C-alpha cells in the first residue's frame, strides 16, 4: 500500500490522474518524481519549468553542476538527483523532442528507465511541449514499464481523451 490517491488504474503496473504533478509531489513526497528533461538539464518550460520553479530554481543549480562535471544526457537517457522539496529523488528522464525531429523510437528507450524504481510519479514522456502523441506516449508506457507508475496528466481534456481511448 501507498499514499496515491485518487488515481484510476490502467493494467496491473500503471496508474493515472488528472493532477499538477507539482501538486501531487509537494502532497506526497514520492520516493521518485520523473522531470521531463531535455540532454541539458535547462529547465525553461512544460514539466521541468514548473518543477524547478517549485524548488526556487535550487533543480537548476544542482542540475547546472551535473552538466559540467559529466556532460550532456543522451536522448533516451536519465540521471538521478536530488527531488529537492518535492522528492526523495528526481530521475530526470530524456524523451525525444519531435519538435526538434528526434526519433520517436527513442521513446520506448525512455521508459525503460522507470524500471531501476519500483514506483514513481511520473509525467508522460514525450508529451506536452515536446511533441508526441500523449495516446501514443501512453501507450509506450504500458508496454515498456513494468514497475508502479503514477501517471499526472494536468490536462483534464486531454486526461479524460486519455482514458476513453486506452485500450
Ligand atoms: O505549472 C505548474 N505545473 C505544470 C504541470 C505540467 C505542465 C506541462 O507542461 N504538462 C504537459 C502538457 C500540457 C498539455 C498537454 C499535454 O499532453 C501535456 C504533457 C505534459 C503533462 O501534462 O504531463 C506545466 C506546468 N504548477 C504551478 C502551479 C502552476
Amino acid at each position: 500500500v501507498n499514499s496515491f490517491s485518487g488515481y484510476l488504474k490502467l493494467t496491473d503496473n500503471v496508474y493515472i490522474k488528472n493532477a499538477d504533478i507539482v501538486e501531487e509531489a509537494k502532497k506526497v513526497k514520492p520516493t521518485v518524481v520523473v522531470n521531463a528533461a531535455n540532454v541539458y538539464l535547462k529547465h525553461g518550460g512544460g514539466v521541468a519549468g514548473a518543477l524547478n520553479k517549485a524548488t526556487n530554481n535550487a533543480m537548476q543549480v544542482e542540475s547546472d553542476d551535473y552538466i559540467a562535471t559529466n556532460g550532456p544526457l543522451k536522448v533516451g537517457g536519465s540521471c538521478v538527483l536530488s527531488g529537492h522539496n518535492l522528492a526523495k529523488h528526481c530521475l530526470h528522464v530524456v524523451g525525444p523532442n519531435v519538435n526538434k525531429g528526434e526519433d520517436i523510437q527513442l521513446l520506448k528507450s525512455a521508459y525503460e528507465n522507470f524500471n531501476q524504481h519500483e514506483v514513481l510519479l511520473a509525467p508522460l514522456l514525450s508529451a506536452g511541449i515536446f511533441g508526441a502523441d500523449p495516446i501514443h506516449s501512453l501507450r509506450v508506457c504500458v508496454d515498456t514499464v513494468r514497475t508502479n507508475v503514477y501517471l499526472a496528466v494536468f490536462d483534464k481534456n486531454l486526461y479524460d481523451k486519455l482514458v476513453s481511448s486506452f485500450l
